């Protein structure tokens, strides 16, 4: 279900916890338009940067 939705490769997932945090940094360091943590199918944590949605 791709190419709207891209990892943030080598964020530090720990920032996870904070409230807004992967949308914040997808948006300001990214230039995304959003963003939040998912689990992957290894089930780890990662920050999500949506390139579409707001």
């Amino acid at each position: 279900m791709d190419k709207c939705k891209k990892v943030y490769e080598n964020y530090p997932v720990s920032k996870c916890q904070l409230a807004n945090q992967c949308n914040y940094d997808c948006k300001l360091k990214k230039h995304a338009r959003s963003g939040e943590c998912f689990y992957d199918e290894k089930r780890n944590l990662q920050c999500i940067c949506d390139y579409c949605e707001y």
